């Protein structure tokens, strides 16, 4: 249902091939007790948006350099890019931010 980010050479690819898609950064971790709320009803949205939007997963533990790189300070943090851009960012497990910010950007 969303693309595992291996490293950072992963992610910047992604961005590359997501074309004029939105992309979603879920910034997730196993530990992490709202990222596991908050991703099923990410998943359900994202299975509704094949078409416009690419959903990528990134774990905080397996790429920390990437965390470090996007300044993640809070659990979960999602961060909109389009044409390799950043767009804008939030974090918390906040379902109807996370749907108003896929509906107004994809």
């Amino acid at each position: 249902m969303s693309i595992h980010i291996k490293d950072s050479d992963d992610l910047k690819t992604r961005l590359a091939e997501a074309g004029d898609k939105l992309v979603v950064i879920d910034f997730m971790a196993t530990w992490c007790g709202p990222c596991k709320m908050i991703g099923p009803k990410l998943d359900e949205m994202a299975g509704e948006m094949q078409d416009s939007i690419v959903v990528v997963k990134v774990d905080v533990d397996e790429c920390e350099d990437i965390a470090t790189e996007y300044n993640i300070n809070s659990m979960p943090t999602f961060v909109f890019v389009k044409n390799g851009k950043k767009i804008e960012e939030f974090s918390g497990a906040n379902v109807d931010k996370l749907r108003n910010t896929i509906l107004k950007l994809k």
